[PDB]
């Protein structure tokens, strides 16, 4: 499923990522535009034979179980595939034990490079919330 802007907002606030470790709602949409362009199916290989699926790309390498990345761990004790749904409950999820293990947002690459330090309440500007 691909979202609208204001609509994946409203579905991340209805979760319960509005300021989820003080993470304003602009953060979370910004991460999931530059992450998955908002589709719910994005799905990239990264460098070292580890998947990135679902809204926020989360990595196969630590969080989720594919089946083909190396010695793995499934950190929020799911198939990868769960990620993908139309119904976004196990990417925010995990999302949430990401975001709560330490290195908070730096953990989304797209966030670190294209989000943080910038004006991100601009990712919510004109969305019913
Ligand atoms: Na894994």
């Amino acid at each position: 499923k691909v979202f609208g802007r204001c609509e994946l907002a409203a579905a991340m606030k209805r979760h319960g990522l509005d300021n989820y470790r003080g993470y304003s709602l602009g953060n979370w949409v910004c991460a999931a535009k530059f992450e998955s362009n908002f589709n719910t199916q994005a799905t990239n290989r990264n460098t070292d034979g580890s998947t990135d699926y679902g809204i926020l790309q989360i990595n196969s390498r630590w969080w989720c179980n594919d089946g083909r990345t190396p010695g793995s761990r499934n950190l929020c004790n799911i198939p990868c595939s769960a990620l993908l749904s139309s119904d976004i409950t196990a990417s925010v999820n995990c999302a949430k034990k990401i975001v709560s293990d330490g290195n908070g947002m730096n953990a989304w690459v797209a966030w670190r490079n294209r989000c943080k330090g910038t004006d991100v309440q601009a990712w919510i500007r004109g969305c019913r919330l």
